[PDB]
């Protein structure tokens, strides 16, 4: 593993900290979430973000928190403010952008 794979690996562990329940661990289907496919053009997730890390995707912490904010404004577009979903999302945001700094 590169320097960018450890440093991000890192980052990862301590994001899905913030997630205790795994609402953000997986992709979000249609099944759970009617219609998702259709409005979210670029859906994004925890599991993703680890499968890219592994494949050596990420070339820059930029890419990396691109991918991290996207996973955040995807729930903040689908959910209501007034859902768990949405509320994680924004906390987790915020504390995410902080803890990498
Ligand atoms: C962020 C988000 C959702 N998250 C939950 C989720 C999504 C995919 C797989 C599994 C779960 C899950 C469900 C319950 C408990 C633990 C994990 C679900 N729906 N939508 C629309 C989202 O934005």
């Amino acid at each position: 593993s590169t320097p960018i794979q450890q440093l991000l690996e890192h980052f990862l562990r301590q994001l899905q900290r913030k997630d205790p329940h795994g609402f953000f661990a997986f992709p979000v289907t249609d099944a759970i979430a009617p219609g998702y496919s259709m409005i979210i053009k670029h859906p994004m997730d925890f599991g993703t973000m680890k499968d890219k890390i592994v494949a050596n995707e990420y070339k820059s912490v930029t890419e990396f928190k691109a991918d991290f904010k996207l996973m955040c404004d995807n729930a903040m577009t689908y959910n209501r403010p007034d859902t768990v979903y949405y509320k994680l999302a924004k906390k987790i945001l915020h504390a995410g952008f902080k803890m990498m700094s």
